[PDB]
DNA sequence: ATTTTGACGCT
């Protein structure tokens, strides 16, 4: 009891861009602005690949990872916006600097890690205590939290969203002990104030709106994050964890949506996170590892450690393109072409990220993928990136790779190539 | 024939 660590040490949130992709190309384009509307890459094969859609959309069963001839099938309004070509290839620099933008307005908070081009964990505990003292045990108002959900309220003894969402609120807030500062429920509150006045910042000086979750850890703060979207953000607290996780699938907490998460399943024979508490922390350990045992003994019970890292800009800068079904590379002169466009556009944004970042990098990553391998990568060889020059470094991407031709015909490559992959790794301070 | 990314853990 009086020494059960409860990991509530900290306040975490997690802001996600809604739907990003396409709330760039609605800034953009405003005749896309509430309208069913993705984003699509190529257009070719099947009208080209979806890779984000508006909510709007999504009412029509429209997903990521659809063709754009069948979304049409779903929704035939549907409005496309594609991802510009440069070099023979998706380039996602527009949506890189609109991930800046938003990235450097929540730095102006709180200390930040970059998960994904669109979503950034913020570590709020001394943004907190500094906003615990300056209110001067003065209680929170509901009108500072109006777009904020708190998870498992209302509960105990109105039909509308919003008024469910007031509701639960206000049950919330007249339970709160304000005059403790040290409280994690009281702490917890305080950070989803500063988060909405994070996500007003976002909105008024982007355009862009997001959702967020504010809990007391990371998984925590993404899971809540989910729960209520798009352009709202839902507060998880220590005790809501119980009642969450009694009906949660295991495969909806972060890390536990693949193979080990099936595992855990078939192994333990359960299926939501709650019943994991039921088996002691060596239990867990010997099915699934030291590491990963001792995390599920605490994750299950609302617990977790891994800290928000102060990590802003992407470590590594990477280009890939596949080469589908017939259009494998088969001649020496197409892998060459290839890895020099590759090479271009990799050369442009290093460029561009030494100048902004005061950084260069040190490492060429190359890998390839030949026809007939289930695997992502057929071979991954490193070599030295010295100079930020495209020929230069497709030459050596070539070199490195040159021997994996098993044919003996000089330009015939075989067997050809469905993946090309350059990435710049390992920067140190310029 | 989703594609194009990015981070981290294992050995
Ligand atoms: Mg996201
Ligand atoms: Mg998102
Ligand atoms: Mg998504």
């Amino acid at each position: 009891g009086p020494h059960m660590a409860t990991g509530q040490d900290r306040v975490v949130a997690l802001v996600d861009m809604d739907c990003f992709f396409v709330q760039v190309e609605q800034r953009q384009n405003p005749h896309l602005r509430n309208k069913p509307c993705a984003v699509v890459q190529y257009k070719s094969w099947k009208g080209g690949g979806i890779i984000a859609v508006s909510y709007e959309a999504r009412a029509f069963g429209v997903t990521r990872s659809m063709w754009a001839d069948d979304a049409k099938k779903l929704c035939p309004d549907l409005l496309l916006a594609q991802v510009r070509e440069s070099r023979g290839k998706a380039n996602l620099t527009k949506y890189r600097e609109a991930s800046v933008e938003v990235m450097e307005i929540m730095s102006r908070f709180a200390v930040i890690e970059r998960a994904a081009i669109d979503e950034a964990y913020v570590d709020l505990t001394s943004a907190v205590q500094e906003r615990l003292q300056k209110l001067q045990g003065q209680p929170i108002s509901a009108d500072l939290l109006p777009s904020t959900y708190i998870e498992g309220l209302p509960q105990g003894p109105t039909v509308q969203k919003e008024g469910m969402r007031k509701q639960g609120l206000f049950q919330w807030l007249d339970s709160l002990q304000i005059d403790n500062l040290t409280s994690p429920d009281l702490q917890l509150t305080v950070g989803a104030v500063i988060v909405e006045e994070m996500r007003a910042a976002i909105e008024r000086e982007t355009g862009f709106q997001c959702s967020a979750g504010i809990s007391h850890n990371k998984v925590l703060a993404k899971l809540a994050c989910g729960l209520n979207k798009p352009n709202r953000q839902t507060l998880v607290s220590h005790g809501s964890v119980p009642q969450l996780f009694s009906q949660m699938p295991i495969r909806k907490i972060r890390s536990l949506g693949g193979k080990l998460g099936a595992s855990v399943i078939e192994i333990l024979g359960i299926e939501y996170m709650g019943e994991l508490t039921q088996f002691t922390e060596s239990q867990l350990q010997s099915h699934f590892g030291e590491k990963n045992g001792s995390w599920l003994y605490a994750m299950c019970r609302g617990i977790e450690h891994d800290p928000v890292k102060p990590r802003q800009l992407p470590k590594t800068i990477g280009c890939s393109k596949n080469f589908p079904g017939k259009t494998a590379l088969a001649t020496r002169e197409q892998v060459q072409w290839w890895l020099l466009q590759l090479a271009q556009e990799l050369e442009e944004r290093l460029t561009k990220d030494r100048n902004d970042n005061d950084r260069v990098a040190t490492q060429l990553v190359v890998s390839i993928r030949v026809q007939g391998d289930k695997r992502l990568s057929s071979l991954r060889r490193c070599c030295a990136l010295t100079r930020y020059d495209a020929h230069k470094m497709s030459h050596d991407a070539f070199t490195v790779i040159k021997n994996c031709n098993t044919s003996g015909i000089q330009t015939e490559w075989s067997p050809p190539l469905t993946m090309l992959f350059l990435c710049a790794t390992k920067f140190s301070a310029s």
